[PDB]
């Protein structure tokens, strides 16, 4: 079994990676023959690794090694390989605190994406422990979602670059009002077991318009 | 080991691949569309934040002052209008967009026809999704499909940009002149690379 | 005694007014584009029938046979493409709508561009309310708005005839050709003077 | 009363008169300078007295004056000034029996639309004696009525000429499977007493797609 | 004999027709042009040129002459099977072409 599918993954990974690659840099000279710099997409990006987390609030908070001297400000995302995490609340000099998608802070949130034929936005609100599922709320109410569409930070809130994997519609509903949808997201990164991380520091301009 | 190492970063593979692709498309119609808008001196800009509050009153591009951004400038996208420049900051400033619900937001508007009126696009249904084109002459007959572009009267605006299509057209209670519903053609849901036009010459 | 003589048939009166101002805007539209295409020889009809259960696919007209009527022959209106006669009679014949269900429903269409692209139209979506063009050149790029006609290859219609806008375009599976959806120009929903195209010479 | 109202009203009336008879021309002129004739609206009226009614069935039919001899034909539509009747359903030589709206003959039914800045079409099937109103079913689901709007014949039946005056949506719902509207109609005619009645002959082709 | 191999080509013709080369038979030694439009009517001879479309190569290269032509089961396109002009069994001297402007 440790080589019976992954022969056939880290071959068809590397199938996308190449792909990627290839449109990563069709899109870099194209966006060099019109004068973009900055993009919506582009990052900095600062490894690091949990250096502490209490039971009392395991999934609220956890502590990195790296802080204001090394670059890490408030509001950066925080993500791993398989997806976002979170983002940077509070930073001393070394170290830094970072807030968890799965945090029970009702003020938390993130704007996202649902890539589809035809993307929506929305706002990722909400986690639910029991379902282990994050709350996609104000997508358009007329436009329709499938079980396993890809939700991404769409970047509109000021702080995160865009692009970055959350995790998969898993549910979707319409709520009471009837004015909206709201998807239920299965995060991509797990987040119950954290060692290395990596800060994103945004490159787009930031936004006020939050 | 390496079973979750390169195993995980899949679906966020596969979403760069999405990514891209709509990015690559969007930023190539971008460039044949260039030489034909080269007078105009255009400013490529990307949108940096958007509140779902407001969603469709306004966008914040990341161009301003010091990049030769004035309020009022036209702001358009290869398929249309999709607004103007409202405040200016240093490297930054706010767009107005054309499916505003300001009621005092405003475009001069003419039909291309056979004889061409002139028109006030001021109004956004957020339900038909259509722009209102008031004004125009209560005789001239108008049909669906034809063409609204900027008129350039008030100086603002270069004449010329797309705005929309007619889709329906009414006369209005007075019997002085003819309203017509517009669909416009830029898509204003989905914004992410702008473009600016500093001079209407 | 008066008091209901003249005061009843008011809301038909009010009525006739509303029909009759509909037929007359249609009717003029009509005038307009007749030298138009009085090369195609047009024969104008009116509906006189229309069954709930298929409205999406047919319509009777009251041309048949002995007017010239064959099937196959092209149906339009001002704004559009609208069909095709199929069975005939003497005196009437019956017209598949493009919103037609019929899978194997189609028509060979063009789309002006640069570069003309030909493909098929074929299948509606009562949702979006949009048809289907098949089979576009995998490597050309289609942009919203761009129109679409008949293209005349298969001698059935003549060419030209103009059938809609592309909305939307995507690519197929197998990465061989593109699919546009298109809005119709013509109202299907709402059918009642019609014109049969006897010669696409 | 029978001066105060009627003088701003056979007044307005005449209005409407002349405004009609001038779109009635232009329209003429338009068909001829088409090769339009005998469209969907024309017809040839014959007029006739009810001169039975069985107060047992007082509500589904009446019996006319005039019949197979005079022209009558089933199916052909029966008005009076306000309004639709009903339909003609048995001719003998000079007299025949009409099918009335109010009738309690489910399989009753009249091709109608409802006239808006977009026309909608349906079908008028069903009386209720309490609520004295018609039931015109199978409207568009995503079109909106309003109270008020007058519903005519379509003629699409194959059988009435289009444009006879039925009744006003008074009521609007959606039905169980939401696939469809509802509207429920106010008769513009006054079927209890009826005396002088219209039958019209349809001049537009016959149609069989019914 | 690379399935992923393909090159967009152009049919030159009263009306142009586009369709993308994509196979070749060891046996008939012709190149298989798929999707051409279905009701439009190739003859054997027409030339076949690089369409351009897709920015790789330039347009105008020869590729072949059309051979024969046939509807596939779809019943939406055609296939012409075609000739290649250049002789690839005996190759010495090549050019490679840098710019397609």
């Amino acid at each position: 079994t440790e080589n019976q599918h992954l022969k056939e993954r880290l071959e068809e990974l590397a199938q996308l990676e190449s792909e990627v690659a290839d449109l990563k840099k069709e899109n870099k000279d194209l966006k060099e023959s019109l004068d973009i710099t900055d993009s919506i997409r582009d990052y900095d990006p600062l490894n690091a690794s949990v250096i502490s987390r209490n039971p009392t609030n395991w999934n609220d908070q956890v502590e990195i090694d790296k802080g204001s001297s090394d670059g890490v400000k408030p509001d950066m995302a925080v993500t791993t390989p398989s997806g976002l995490i979170g983002k940077v609340t509070t930073t001393g000099a070394k170290s830094a605190t970072v807030e968890l998608l799965t945090s029970s802070d009702v003020k938390n949130r993130v704007s996202a994406k649902v890539q589809g034929k035809e993307n929506a936005f929305g706002i990722i609100n909400g986690y639910d422990s029991d379902t282990k599922l994050l709350e996609l709320k104000q997508l358009p109410y007329d436009m329709k979602f499938k079980k396993g569409q890809k939700v991404v930070t769409s970047g509109l809130g000021g702080k995160f670059p865009a692009g970055i994997f959350i995790g998969t519609i898993e549910k979707v509903e319409t709520d009471k009002m009837g004015l909206s949808q709201t998807a239920f997201i299965k995060p991509g990164a797990d987040m119950y077991d954290l060692n290395h991380v990596t800060v994103l520091k945004r490159s787009a301009e930031a936004g006020t318009t939050d």
